[PDB]
């Protein structure tokens, strides 16, 4: 179906856009990266369905704000995608995580859903 085809394509863009952010952070010099790792992200208790993307949506502004602060367009792609994919009350885990743990969680989420559509 057209909605299924669009969904798979959007998740693929989401996955790659998240990875591109992570790659960029991984390219920070060590002292800068060390400081970036002090920032905390809330994490989904459960993330197995598109509706769970609400847990990502609520952290997109913090994500983009810290990236901007880190430098003294990918987020815009992600914003549209997450909004449209999610179409519910988000449960968060008790413990927060670093930007690296946060991005890896949502990259893994994206691949998991993609693998149910291939
Ligand atoms: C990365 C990629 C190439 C083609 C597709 C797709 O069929 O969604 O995805
Ligand atoms: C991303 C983000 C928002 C707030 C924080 C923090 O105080 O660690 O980190």
């Amino acid at each position: 179906s057209s909605s299924t085809k669009k969904t798979q394509l959007q998740l693929e863009h989401l996955l790659l856009d998240l990875q591109m952010i992570l790659n960029g952070i991984n390219n920070y010099k060590n002292p800068k990266l060390t400081r970036m790792l002090t920032f905390k992200f809330y994490m989904p208790k459960k993330a197995t369905e598109l509706k769970h993307l609400q847990c990502l949506e609520e952290e997109l502004k913090p994500l983009e704000e810290v990236l901007n602060l880190a430098q003294s367009d990918l987020i815009s792609n992600i914003n549209v995608i997450v909004l449209e994919l999610k179409g519910f009350m988000c449960e968060y885990a008790d413990e927060t995580a670093t930007i690296v743990e946060f991005l890896n969680r949502w990259i893994t989420f994206s691949q998991s859903i993609i693998s149910t559509l291939t």
